[PDB]
């Protein structure tokens, strides 16, 4: 019957449509045919006026109150008129307002991913909301600049975006322990409103690196007439992971003879190796000792090394 519009949010005593003027009432008719609205409810947000006859904004109309996330916000109210007695439907739309900016569940968000996570891997992220309808609410989501991680937003059947991080490159808690991104979502007005969540990406230690001996290959001399309990020389094997991916035992190798084993013995603890047995020129003049650092991880990790020993002569 008749169709008028309005913004949101539009001050009160805001024109919305002269019902006298399209109805044909003009001055005195207004008076005299009672120009009225259906009921106390319709005047909640609007006002029919018995000396201009426009009809105008009561109380501030918040479009996101009434029609929520409907496409279209259509506030129906009757005007009577009496002599004749007729009734006339008045569709009020409520037009859509950029006023809502996208938002988050928190500004913040910490992220724990495992060091062994492989490329291409995707994690979900929190999208964000935007209360307001049509292009009015989120149109895209940015991810800040960074060396292992990329944004891959989703179209859904909702239409709602879903973002989500995929990995680029290999992580490496060794390097860096933490990243730092910014999640911002920004919706389709002019100008275009934004909101954003700060993501803070842990990575969690794996067991990924072995021990390493100070020198791969070592090289010592001993007397001959070197007594039981002196030092030979002590281990120094490092490992860069954290806890017990960290610490380290050490242990002669698989493939150790026997006769080195009673001669050398190594504490598993200090890395100090000490002559237990006896040593002459006549025996052997060269000992190759395989020497052993185990990780105390899961899986366990081992670094090796190879002491050389060169025995004087005797006499
Ligand atoms: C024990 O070794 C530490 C690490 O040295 C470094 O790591 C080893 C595995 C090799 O890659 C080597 O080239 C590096 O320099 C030293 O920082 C530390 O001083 C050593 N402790 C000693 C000598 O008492
Ligand atoms: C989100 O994006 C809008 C438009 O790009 C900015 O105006 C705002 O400051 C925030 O960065
Ligand atoms: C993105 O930027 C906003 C300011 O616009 C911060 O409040 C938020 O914590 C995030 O860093
Ligand atoms: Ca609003
Ligand atoms: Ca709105
Ligand atoms: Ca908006
Ligand atoms: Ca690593
Ligand atoms: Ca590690
Ligand atoms: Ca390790």
């Amino acid at each position: 019957q008749l169709r008028y519009s309005v913004v949101e949010e539009s001050e009160p005593g805001t024109l919305v449509g002269n019902v006298a003027q399209d109805l044909g009432l003009k001055g005195t008719d207004l008076l005299s045919r009672r120009l009225r609205l259906g009921s106390e409810e319709n005047g909640r947000y609007f006002s029919l006026s018995l000396v201009s006859g426009a009809l105008a904004v009561s109380q501030k109309i918040d479009r996101e109150s009434l029609c929520g996330a409907s496409t279209s916000c259509l506030l129906p109210v009757q005007v009577v008129t009496e002599h004749p007695l007729e009734l006339t439907r008045v569709e009020v739309e409520i037009l859509d307002l950029n006023d809502n900016s996208p938002s988050f569940a928190t500004p913040d968000r910490e992220m724990r991913i495992s060091e062994s996570a492989a490329p291409g891997a995707r994690f979900p992220l929190d999208s964000a909301q935007d209360p307001d309808v049509g292009t009015n609410t989120v149109s895209f989501y940015t991810l800040s600049p960074n060396s292992h991680f990329s944004l891959h937003v989703k179209t859904l059947k909702d239409g709602k975006l879903f973002p989500e991080l995929v990995l680029e490159q290999q992580l490496d808690r060794e390097t860096q322990a933490r990243h730092q991104l910014v999640l911002t979502a920004v919706d389709g007005g002019t100008p275009a409103r934004s909101g954003t969540s700060l993501i803070s990406v842990i990575v969690l230690d794996v067991n990924d690196n072995a021990p390493t001996f100070q020198s791969s290959v070592l090289r010592v001399g001993l007397p001959e007439n070197t007594p039981p309990g002196t030092l030979l020389l002590r281990l120094n094997a490092t490992d860069p992971d954290e806890g017990t991916n960290g610490q380290l035992d050490y242990s002669f190798g698989d493939h150790t003879s026997e006769t080195v084993k009673n001669l050398f013995g190594l504490d598993p603890s200090s890395g100090a190796i000490h002559v237990l047995g006896p040593v002459d020129f006549e025996e052997s003049n060269f000992y190759e000792i395989h020497a052993r650092a185990r990780d105390q991880g899961q899986p366990a990790m081992e670094g090796h090394c190879v002491i050389q020993v060169d025995v004087g002569d005797a006499n």
